[PDB]
């Protein structure tokens, strides 16, 4: 604001659950501010979401990024975490951005399982938010559990089981019976504001088909194939996803 | 089971909340049981429910039922309930009964609101549920928060407010936005099994068109319309509901 910038510790509750986030304040009375969303697995402080939310905030754009439930130091284990509960969590914290005196315009911004997040949540307040960066958004998270084939890990897709190892950690049956249903173009659509579309060509995790779908149903879309990046553009590519949601957003 | 039978509380967790239910436990080593489901602002001891549940013991048929969040002793705010967390809560409820030795088929049974709870968590379940029993089930609360009219409590739909007095209560602006997108004939017409659509026809709250609907998505359904009864099948009305949700599950 007028007196204080930088970084903050923020928490906040939903259904006795303790979210934790950063919030980066910047400069002025009234400004923007972007709600940020990390992956599945991820947190809020990866490089990719720190190096976005330090960009926003050189050009007057505050911004929040909370761990999810069952990630980072946010409360919940992961085995209880759905894309669902994740929506959940991200309408605590809209509640808590949207009724912050200083904010003009509200932002969101998503990455993978993150992008699903923002853009199924712009959907539900298309009335509120003013635009949305997706980052590789995983859409094909639904396709994947129908299929029965989550990240290398197969299973069967009509019987899915009680919970399903997955690397050092346990994902919830509850996560991927969700996942088939939900309705992620169909909610996402309801959004007719701007939308910047960002995907790497080589991303491996979450087709390009993705982006390239959502880029058909949106009525306001642009779409950005970064030739050569990641799922997580890293290294060489992480300013593509810094670059374009920065200048996206103003 | 073949040495406790009657009532017994138990409580389980979601999220941070307790949820506080009813056990009635009938004799037997192996039986059936139902999960039922009250409805919006109800709670799990109204005489319709009790009713139910006593009747089912009285055919071997153990039951639970569970206050959702929000409602009767379990934790959480009204304020903050949606149809999406009660089916999480309804989940939750479901890990408990799947997991309990004793148990042979699993029925849901839910009336109003908690018929919407049950008609999508058994599609989001169909090879583990073996018969679902919904009673003036609400699904017309999509309709009526699509028109921006729930209950005579008129708000406009395409910017639905934080938070809506609704009687003594506050209803979530969320609740709302939840209601309008959620899949819920198409989640639940995944459930293939044997289903019985139990509705009164002077229903005031929730038109009998919806169960005429269900009937129609359903693979196999059978629908009972009660000449004369209200929504909550009550007084002279309420052994209709219990006779025919009785006789269903055996
Ligand atoms: C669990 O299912 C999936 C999730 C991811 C998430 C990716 C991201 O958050 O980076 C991608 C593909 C999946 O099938
Ligand atoms: C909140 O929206 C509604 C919910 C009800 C619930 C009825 C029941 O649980 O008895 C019916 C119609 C509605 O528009
Ligand atoms: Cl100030
Ligand atoms: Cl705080
Ligand atoms: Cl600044
Ligand atoms: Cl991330
Ligand atoms: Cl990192
Ligand atoms: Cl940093
Ligand atoms: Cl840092
Ligand atoms: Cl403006
Ligand atoms: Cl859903
Ligand atoms: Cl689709
Ligand atoms: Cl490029
Ligand atoms: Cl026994
Ligand atoms: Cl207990
Ligand atoms: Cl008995
Ligand atoms: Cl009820
Ligand atoms: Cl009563
Ligand atoms: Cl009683
Ligand atoms: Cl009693
Ligand atoms: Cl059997
Ligand atoms: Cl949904
Ligand atoms: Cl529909
Ligand atoms: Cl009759
Ligand atoms: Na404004
Ligand atoms: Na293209
Ligand atoms: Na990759
Ligand atoms: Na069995
Ligand atoms: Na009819
Ligand atoms: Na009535």
């Amino acid at each position: 604001n007028l007196y204080f910038q930088g970084m903050a510790t923020i928490t906040l509750e939903r259904d006795g659950l303790q979210l934790v986030g950063t919030r980066e304040e910047p400069f002025g009375e009234i400004y923007d501010m972007a709600i940020i969303f990390h992956g599945f697995t991820a947190n809020r402080n990866t490089s990719l979401l720190r190096e976005i939310a330090n960009s926003l905030r050189d050009e007057n754009i505050a911004s929040v990024r909370f761990d999810f439930n069952g990630h980072g130091d946010s409360d919940g284990k992961f085995e209880n975490m759905t894309v669902l509960n994740e929506i959940e969590d991200a309408n605590a914290i809209l509640n808590y951005v949207k009724t912050d005196p200083h904010v003009r315009n509200i932002y969101l911004v998503g990455h993978a399982q993150g992008g699903v997040v923002a853009s199924m949540l712009a959907g539900l307040y298309p009335d509120l938010i003013k635009k949305v960066v997706l980052l590789a958004p995983a859409a094909t998270l639904k396709g994947d559990a129908l299929e029965g084939n989550t990240q290398g890990v197969t299973y069967n897709p009509d019987h899915i089981p009680d919970r399903l190892p997955f690397k050092d950690l346990t994902l919830g049956g509850f996560y991927l019976r969700i996942a088939q249903q939900l309705p992620i173009y169909e909610v996402s659509a309801q959004f007719t504001k701007p939308v910047c579309l960002i995907h790497g060509t080589d991303d491996t995790v979450v087709s390009p088909n993705a982006s390239k779908k959502y880029d058909q149903i949106y009525q306001n879309s642009t779409l950005h194939l970064i030739e050569g990046a990641d799922h997580c553009f890293s290294d060489s590519y992480q300013k593509n996803a810094v670059n374009l949601t920065t200048d996206f957003l103003q």
